[PDB]
């Protein structure tokens, strides 16, 4: 698709099974994700956003959909307003911005 | 242009007489640039995301030049680590995310 922003570029995604939403965001490097149970270890990361530093959760080579589009990646969990799509997986799907 | 998302999507922009660097960014509302004058009245806000809040100066009907185009609308300013362009400036400039 070709999405505007007028309105939150928020889609479907599905990891683990579940159905959730999540904001496409080219201003974010990594994906970050709501508190949920995943497989697998995880390795510690900070991520500064706007309000400051914060420690998340990092878990490798995660598979998820993402618009029906199929992405195996990173996924850091930790505290986010949203769940959203960053770089890492936006660049699996194909994503790029056009003006 | 075409951009695509191996590295962060930076551009120059200029406001207020002054060139910056700046991320275009769907997943940002608004429009957020670090410590700087511009004319004309403004008022508080608070902004969050990642890591909490922070209080920023609003400013209406601000012209900025985004990679060569230019933009009219409000831009909030304040202590962000990043210089960001937000939806209500990328869809002046026609900006689409496709995949
Ligand atoms: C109301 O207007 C705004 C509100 C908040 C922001 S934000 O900068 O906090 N942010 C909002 C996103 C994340 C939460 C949400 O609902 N939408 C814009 C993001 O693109 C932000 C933009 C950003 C803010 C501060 C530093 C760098 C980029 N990136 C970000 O938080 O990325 C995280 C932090 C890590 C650094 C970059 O990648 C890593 C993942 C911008 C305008
Ligand atoms: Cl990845
Ligand atoms: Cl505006
Ligand atoms: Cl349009
Ligand atoms: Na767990
Ligand atoms: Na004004």
């Amino acid at each position: 698709p070709q999405i505007t922003l007028w309105k939150r570029p928020l889609v479907t995604i599905k990891i683990g099974g579940q159905l959730k939403e999540a904001l496409l965001d080219t201003g974010a490097d990594d994906t970050v994700i709501e508190e949920m149970s995943l497989p697998g270890r995880w390795k510690p990361k900070m991520i500064g956003g706007i309000g400051g530093f914060i420690k998340v959760r990092q878990y490798d080579q995660i598979i998820i959909e993402i618009a029906g589009h199929k992405a195996i990646g990173t996924v850091v969990v930790g505290p986010t307003p949203v769940n959203i799509i960053g770089r890492n997986l936006l660049t699996q799907i194909g994503a790029t911005l056009n003006f």
